[PDB]
C-alpha cells in the first residue's frame, strides 16, 4: 500500500516510499544554550530519533548551531538536524552560512514569512540558499500560522460555488493550498524532487485524514506527518495514534513526529516512544520486543497477573541493549502473558513465545508455549524466573545470527 | 459516514448506527464477591462505563450476580450488565434463572461452547433462554479461543485455492465465519436482529481492521469493537487508539471497549478514560473539555509553559461536576494553550477560548482569544488564575441554559 515518492536524503537518514517510516522529535532547550541542546539532541537519538529538530528563532540561536553541530560530531553522532526558522529565517541563513552549512535540513512555513510581497522573496531567499549548499527543505503549513491572504482568496472563490462550503473546510483547502504553491513555487525554482518534503498540520484528527489524503493526491513529495497541538498525558498521546493509524495504514507518510506536551519533570523522549508505538502497533515497523497481555477479569488473580506481566514487560527492556547488539531480528520478539485458559492458550500460540496462567478452577499450572506449540508447564514458585529464563533462550535460539 | 444498524437495548442503553458509540468495560474483581464488584461496577459507570460487563465463571460467581444487580437498584445506578460466558454458560443460565433475569445481555463466544456436537447444542440452549427472557446476546469471537473445528475447514478449503493465503490470513478468515455463522444461526432459531451484537476480536492493529471491514459488509448487526490484549501501559494504549481510528473514521463500529492490562494498583477505570478519548479525539462524542496545547520547544520557557498548561487542565477537571450540571454542552469546549506567538495566535482562535503566551523575542504579554478574536492580553504574575477565570466566565455565557 506505501505511497511511492522521491527519496530525500536527511543527512544520511533517507525519506520516500521506498524506505522505513523515520522517527523524529524537536527539542526543547533554548537553542543558544549549547550544552543543553547538544545533551537533549543525544538523549532523543538514544531513545530512536533518526532526525533532530531545533528551533532556529534568533542569532544567538544561529551562532550556536555549529557548536552543537560539532559536539554531536565529536562523540561520533551523526544524527541529522533540522533547523526550525520562522520569521526571520532568510536573514539569519544569510548572515550566518556556518550555520546554514551545519544544518542537514531547513524548515520553511509558508505562513511565517512575512507579510504581501515580502513573502515571496523571503521564500525564494532560503530556497536560493538550500539550493547552493545542497540542502533539504520541508515545507511545513500549519493551520496556527495560516497564510492570511490565501485563506481570503479561498473563502471568496468558495462564496461563488453554487453550495459553499463551510468556514472550516475553507480553512482546510486554503492550508493545503498554502503547502502545494509553496511546493510547486520550490520546484519552479530549481529546487529538486530529492529535496522537498511536505507537512499541513491541523490539531484534530479528522481534519488531519482530510489534509494528508489530498497532499498525497496532489503532490508527488515524501510527508511529514503528524498532529499538531496534540496536548498532555492520555489525551495528547490517543490524539496523535488515532490520527496517524488511517494514513498510515493507506499507505501515506514517510516520517512522523508526535506533538506532545511534556508534563512538568516529563523527559522528551515521550515523544519519541509514542511515535515508535504507532509504528510497530501498525505493523509498520519494529523497534522492540513487546507483550501481548490480557485485561484480566474475574477469572483470574488480579495482583499476581499484572505483576507477572509487568516483571516480564521490564526484563524485556533490561535486556534489550544487549540483545540488539548479539541477537539480529529480535526487535520482532512478541511475547504473551495471558491470565487464564479462555484465551491464553491461543493467543500465546500466536506470540513467539508465550505463558498462560491458571485461572479459576483450572489445576495450578501454567502452559508455556512458543512456535505455536507446548513448550512445558510451569508449577509452583518461581513460574516468572523460570519464564523468563524460557524467554531468554528462545532469543538465543531464534535470533541467533 | 455511520453504518446503519437495528437498534440493540442493553437494558435502557441503546446501541446501532442511530446512537451514540456506548462506552463499555469489564470488572476484575471476583464476581462472587458481591462487595468488591458492586463496588468496581458503579466506579467504572461513574468514569462513564455506560454498559459493565462482568465473567459468570463458575456456580458461586452466578449465585452472586442478583445479588450484585439488588444493590445497583438500591442506588438507582441503572448500568446495565453483560454476563461473560465460557465453557459452561448454557449449565449457568439453566440451573439460575434468578442470574439469567438479572443480567442485561448475554455474552457467547462461539470457541467456547464446548467439543464437536455439543457445541450446537450449548449454543442453542444459550439462546433460547436469552430468547425466553427477552435478552439481548453478543457473539464475541476471539482468535485466542477460535473454533479449532472452523479453522480447519477453512484451511482445506484455502489449500483448494489456485493460490492458497497465508496461514494467518485462513485464521484471520475463521475467525470472521465463525461469528457470521453463529449470527446466523441465532437469526434462523428466531433471535431477533434487535437481540444479537457482534464482535471477532483480534491483538493486532491492522488484522483487527480487516476483520471488522468483513464483519461489516456480511452482517447487519450492532458491532462490538475493540483490539483484545491490548496489553500494559503506553503500548496499550496507542495500540488500542491505533486500531479503532481507522475504523470508527469509516463509521464502523457502534460500541468500544479498551482491553487494557492495569499496571500494579492502577485503577481499572484507566480502559474507561482511553475509550472517551479515543471517541473524543475523532469528533464522535464529546465527554469532557480539552486542552489543546503545544509540545513547546525552543521559543519558550519549558517550565512555565508546561505548568500553565497542566494547571488549566486540571482546574478543568476540578469544575466539570458542576459544570455539567449547570451547562449544557460544555463537554465540547476547547481550550488551548500555547507557548508562542508562532501559532499560539492562529490555534486559540480555533479554540473556544485559549492563551498565547510570549516566546523569546516577544514583549512579556499573553493575549486571549475567544470565539476567535481578542478578548483581552494578560501581563503580570497570576497569569493563570485570571486565565482561569475567564474561562470560568466563558463557560458560564456560552454554555448557559
Ligand atoms: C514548532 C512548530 C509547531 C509545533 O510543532 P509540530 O511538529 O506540531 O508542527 P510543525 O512544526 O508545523 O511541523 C512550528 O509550526
Ligand atoms: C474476557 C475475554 C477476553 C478479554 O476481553 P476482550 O474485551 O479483549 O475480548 P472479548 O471478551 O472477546 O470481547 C473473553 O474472550
Ligand atoms: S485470558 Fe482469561 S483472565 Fe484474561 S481477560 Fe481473558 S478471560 Fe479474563
Ligand atoms: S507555539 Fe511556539 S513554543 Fe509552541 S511548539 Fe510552536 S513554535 Fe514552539
Amino acid at each position: 500500500m506505501r505511497r511511492p515518492t522521491p527519496t530525500v536524503y536527511v543527512g544520511r537518514v533517507p525519506i520516500g516510499g521506498a524506505h522505513p517510516i523515520a522517527v523524529q522529535s524537536m527539542t526543547n532547550t533554548p537553542t543558544r544554550d549549547v550544552e543543553a541542546t547538544t545533551a537533549q539532541v543525544l538523549e532523543l537519538h538514544r531513545a530512536g530519533s533518526e532526525i533532530v529538530r531545533l528551533t532556529v528563532n534568533d542569532e544567538e540561536a544561529a551562532k550556536a548551531v555549529p557548536e552543537i553541530k560539532r559536539r554531536l560530531l565529536a562523540e561520533g553522532a551523526e544524527v541529522p538536524l533540522v533547523g526550525d526558522f520562522h520569521f526571520n529565517g532568510h536573514l539569519l541563513l544569510r548572515k550566518y552560512p556556518k550555520m546554514a552549512e551545519a544544518l542537514d535540513k531547513f524548515r520553511i512555513n509558508p505562513g511565517t514569512l512575512g507579510r504581501g510581497r515580502h513573502k515571496d522573496e523571503h521564500f525564494a531567499e532560503m530556497i536560493r540558499i538550500a539550493m547552493d549548499l545542497g540542502k533539504p527543505v520541508r515545507i511545513g503549513a500549519n493551520w496556527g500560522s495560516l497564510d492570511p491572504a490565501l485563506l481570503t482568496e479561498l473563502m471568496d472563490r468558495n462564496a461563488r460555488r453554487p453550495e459553499p462550503k463551510s468556514a472550516h473546510e475553507v480553512v482546510l483547502e486554503a492550508l493545503v493550498e498554502s503547502a502545494v504553491r509553496a511546493y510547486e513555487a520550490a520546484l519552479e525554482m530549481g529546487l529538486g524532487e530529492d529535496k522537498l518534503v511536505l507537512s499541513a498540520k491541523v490539531s484534530k484528527a479528522r481534519d488531519l485524514v482530510w489534509v494528508y489524503r489530498e497532499l498525497a493526491r496532489r503532490t508527488q513529495a515524501p510527508l511529514h506527518l503528524g498532529l499538531t497541538e496534540a496536548g498532555m498525558g492520555v489525551k495528547g498521546i490517543v490524539a496523535s495514534a488515532a490520527a496517524l493509524a488511517p494514513l498510515l495504514l493507506e499507505g501515506i507518510g514517510d516520517t512522523i513526529r508526535v506533538s506532545l506536551t511534556p508534563a512538568p519533570g516529563e523527559p522528551r523522549t515521550k515523544e519519541v516512544e509514542v511515535a515508535q508505538e504507532i509504528l510497530q502497533a501498525l505493523g509498520l515497523r519494529a523497534f522492540a520486543p513487546e507483550v501481548t497481555s490480557c485485561p484480566g477479569c474475574g477469572r483470574t488473580t488480579s495482583t499476581f497477573f499484572q505483576e507477572l506481566a509487568e516483571e516480564v514487560s521490564r526484563r524485556l527492556k533490561e535486556r534489550l541493549p544487549e540483545w540488539r547488539a548479539r541477537y539480529p531480528g529480535v526487535e520482532e520478539l512478541k511475547v504473551a502473558v495471558m491470565g487464564c485458559v479462555v484465551n491464553g492458550p491461543g493467543e500465546s500460540k500466536h506470540a513467539h513465545i508465550g505463558i498462560s496462567l491458571p485461572g479459576a478452577g483450572e489445576e495450578p499450572k501454567a502452559p508455556v508455549y512458543a512456535d505455536g506449540k507446548l513448550l512445558t508447564i510451569l508449577k509452583g514458585e518461581g513460574i516468572a524466573e523460570e519464564f523468563l529464563r524460557l524467554v531468554e533462550d528462545y532469543v538465543k535460539t531464534r535470533f541467533a545470527p
